[PDB]
């Protein structure tokens, strides 16, 4: 999982993902946050 700000950064990260980026390169495209769990900080999970 991640943290996004919102269901809009979901697709930052998918314009990204399927646009042919990563994970990092996604998290600064939607400025969301990687988690390397199933948990999240006060990042704003969503």
């Amino acid at each position: 999982k991640s943290c996004c700000p919102n269901t809009t950064g979901r697709n930052i990260y998918n314009t990204c993902r399927f646009g042919g980026g990563s994970r990092q390169v996604c998290a600064s495209l939607s400025g969301c946050k990687i988690i390397s769990a199933s948990t999240c900080p006060s990042d704003y999970p969503k």
